[PDB]
């Protein structure tokens, strides 16, 4: 337990943070290096006085107890040495803070000799920023070491890299050197020309210190004003980049959604996404509302989250980052990029709509990159708690093959409540990384488990009293409960979770029985009539599931009639028996085609195989309990709606692709791969599967579009949601990477088996 307060207190606090973010106000730790840089500036009124005296007081009051400045909780020598240097140079320049200078130089005298290679993350621009700062300290005659094997090797290397940069490319187009111009002060820079590469707020890649250098080289008005306002907005201790209102708000929401605590924050999240959307363009976005360029990380992040929330955003935003070879950059003209942006690119590419081929290219490229990372070495200094864990999860879990609580429970183990971030120096994003998010995540995760014992206990009791043991393994039940718990986790969906579980069990039994039967006609006879009276003519193995199927329908009909007062019990019960008879007989059909010698068309086989796929019946039943109002027109048209068509197609294709070898290791002809082959001579099975795999991927894009966008005359929200999750519960069942892994599910299996034993012993205990 990480926080003591009531949930209501935590939730109110985060709501405050989110509404501040929805007005562009966030929280980034100050940068001692940047605060000291900007405080070099003298007032224009009186050049003998500082423009930012409060920043000089902050420097003096923020020195750490060992004489250094920098990140308090994670000591990194690069961060401490660079930050302390800057602070010393500025206190000395203004001839103040004699004691602080004394502590600072002493710290540097004990630790400069400790600087080495591969001792932490290269801070951004470190190669120029540290030698420059060191040289400025010497010009001031500070009493610190001025040469080590490390510092002279660094200066030699940097001088060679700088001597190879043609300087006019720095003034010609945006480069990452704009972030660290203070590291270039002594270079041959046409500072006047550099002014044309400022951001719309007068900053240079949003770096206060780099902006500060330009202002002292040029006295440009907009750059002073950017600093004056950043100083006043941040209370006179500025971060190393400002503002990052787009980056910070999207990462905070993303964190909230990946932890699965967005259930508490729906309105506030929408407010933040409206703020972000007011800055969305057809060329994406950068980290902030005044930044110079767009980047692929922010653009992928915003595209994915906005689209998932029903906003209209275009994949044209990704064209600017295309490179020959169907590769991508993070900023145009970059020389390399990192893993966070490919992770987010990879995630974004899977919410593609039809005819958005650029996202197939960004998917292939990011997937390929992510497959090739050096995992032994990725984030080896653990700025994040488990970045390589997030990569591995993302590679292994396709968006449509993953369920919400499965993703959330995995991220909860990855989430670092005290992660740090690397830029000019080390910084913190306490709104992204904090113990409050993780405590709320753990509490909601425990809420999702609370109802499971009782729900599982009723399911096992229903299994026993239905006499399924008298024909039949019960292991099927914890698994079915597991996936519906992961998709409809909110406690209010209990009737949905229980009825869905019963329905899936009943059909799994019937389908299994029929796939090993011919007097299916003796059965279709009874089922056609749906008459519990003619149950007695069934051969017992069909009698047990039939009578429980008939009973569960009545039970479902009573619960639904209590819920839906406008629907008559008779309408509901004709509907439920109708859908289950249609499914069952279609399952007899798929059976008698598998016994006789019939490989049909592809159109004909899949006309019956799409109804046979059983998936739509759980949609049609479950919507009775999904919390949405219903009408007869809805229940009469739902089977033919576009999202239900797509459901049936995707699940049939998936089944026929993923089981194909499991089918011919064993010689079975009636399947989509064969039926395709009987219609395209010269297609190998390799080409049939390729075609079916392509049709599957195309249908998934149609399902994305039908789902994330709210159309005119669209199905109610929770209904579209169930249909969406029904496809996913199907697909993950065939994601064989995940299946052999699968934890919670073993506990569910054990709980069910213990509950069964007690039932079978009639609670008499045996040794
Ligand atoms: C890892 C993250 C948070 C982002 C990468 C992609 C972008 C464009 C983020 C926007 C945040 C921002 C305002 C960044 C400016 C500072 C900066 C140059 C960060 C990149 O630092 P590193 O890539 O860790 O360091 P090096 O430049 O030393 O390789």
């Amino acid at each position: 337990e990480l926080d003591t307060r009531e949930t209501s207190l935590l939730v109110a606090e985060v709501k405050g943070w989110l509404m501040k973010l929805a007005s562009g106000k966030g929280e980034i730790s100050p940068s001692a290096y940047d605060t000291a840089w900007v405080a070099r500036i003298p007032s224009e009124s009186d050049s003998s006085l500082p423009e930012f005296p409060e920043a000089l007081e902050w420097i003096i009051n923020s020195q750490l107890p060992d004489g250094s400045w920098g990140d308090d909780r994670h000591l990194q020598l690069y961060d401490r040495v660079l930050s302390t240097l800057s602070c010393l140079v500025t206190l000395k320049t203004w001839d103040i803070g004699h004691n602080s200078i004394a502590q600072g130089t002493k710290f540097l005298r004990e630790n400069m000799i400790k600087l080495k290679q591969d001792d932490g993350d290269l801070l951004s621009g470190f190669e120029v920023t540290f030698p420059m700062m060191l040289h400025e300290a010497k010009q001031l005659g500070l009493d610190i070491p001025y040469e080590t094997e490390f510092t002279r090797l660094l200066e030699i290397s940097t001088k060679k890299k700088l001597a190879k940069i043609p300087l006019d490319k720095i003034h010609s187009a945006p480069t990452t050197l704009l972030y660290s111009l203070e590291g270039l002060q002594d270079l041959e820079i046409d500072w006047q020309k550099i002014l044309k590469l400022q951001s719309k707020d007068g900053s240079f890649l949003s770096s206060p210190s780099s902006t500060a250098c330009v202002y002292l080289k040029t006295k440009g008005r907009k750059s002073l004003q950017y600093l004056q306002n950043a100083m006043e907005d941040q209370n006179y201790a500025v971060p190393c980049h400002y503002p990052i209102d787009l980056f910070e708000s999207l990462w905070v929401v993303d964190t909230i959604e990946r932890l699965g605590i967005d259930v508490f924050f729906r309105d506030e999240i929408k407010a933040v996404l409206d703020y972000v959307y007011s800055f969305w363009t057809n060329e994406g976005i950068g980290w902030g509302s005044t930044c110079l360029v767009n980047d692929i990380d922010d653009t992928a992040m915003a595209f994915r989250i906005l689209r998932m929330h029903g906003y209209n955003v275009s994949t044209d935003a990704f064209n600017q980052f295309w490179l020959p070879g169907d590769k991508f950059c993070c900023f145009v003209g970059e020389l390399s990029h990192g893993v966070s942006e490919m992770l987010n690119l990879h995630r974004a590419s899977q919410v593609d709509f039809p005819n958005e081929a650029i996202l197939t290219k960004t998917f292939k490229y990011s997937h390929d990159y992510l497959l090739n990372v050096d995992s032994a070495h990725m984030d080896k200094w653990a700025t994040k708690k488990n970045l390589m864990g997030e990569v591995a999860f993302e590679l292994a879990n396709p968006f449509h093959d993953c369920l919400p609580r499965i993703y959330n429970n995995a991220y909860i183990k990855h989430y670092g409540m005290d992660d740090l971030w690397i830029a000019k120096t080390i910084y913190r994003l306490p709104l992204v990384n904090n113990k409050v998010f993780l405590e709320l995540a753990n509490r909601y995760a425990q809420q999702c488990q609370l109802y499971q014992p009782a729900e599982l206990t009723k399911l096992v009791n229903w299994w026993h009293s239905s006499r399924f043991e008298d024909i039949a393994n019960i292991d099927m039940l914890p698994y079915i409960y597991y996936v519906i718990c992961a998709t409809f986790h909110e406690q209010e969906f209990a009737q949905l979770r229980v009825f869905f579980s019963k329905a899936c069990c009943l059909n799994t039994l019937f389908d299994d029985l029929m796939d090993c039967a011919e007097e299916l006609d003796r059965l279709q006879n009874v089922i056609e009539k749906w008459d519990i009276s003619l149950s007695h003519e069934l051969p017992l193995e069909y009698r047990i599931p039939f009578q429980e199927f008939y009973n569960t329908v009545l039970v479902m009909t009573e619960a639904a009639s209590k819920i839906h007062k406008n629907l008559s019990p008779e309408f509901i019960c004709k509907y439920l028996s109708g859908i289950y008879t249609k499914l069952i007989k279609s399952e007899i059909a798929d059976a008698r085609w598998k016994i006789e010698g019939y490989i049909p068309s592809f159109e004909e086989y899949m006309e019956n195989a799409e109804v046979s796929i059983s998936t739509w019946v759980h949609v049609l039943m479950s919507i009775l309990f999904c919390g949405e109002p219903l009408t007869e027109e809805i229940l009469n048209t739902i089977y033919d709606s576009r999202p239900l068509k797509l459901d049936r197609i995707i699940c049939r294709l998936c089944n026929d692709i993923q089981t194909y070898k499991i089918e011919m290791k064993l010689g079975q002809p009636t399947q989509g791969v064969s039926c395709y082959m009987k219609e395209h001579p010269g297609a190998t099975e390799e080409d049939a599967l390729v075609y079916l795999q392509s049709l599957l991927e195309k249908t998934k894009r149609e399902l994305n579009e039908s789902y994330f966008i709210t159309h005119e005359n669209d199905l109610p929200k929770n209904i579209k949601r169930f249909n969406f999750e029904m496809v996913r519960m199907m697909l993950i069942t065939y994601n064989e990477t995940r299946q052999v892994d699968l934890n919670e599910l073993k506990d569910m299996i054990k709980f069910c088996l213990e509950t069964y034993r007690t039932l079978l012993e009639h609670h008499h205990h045996h040794h």
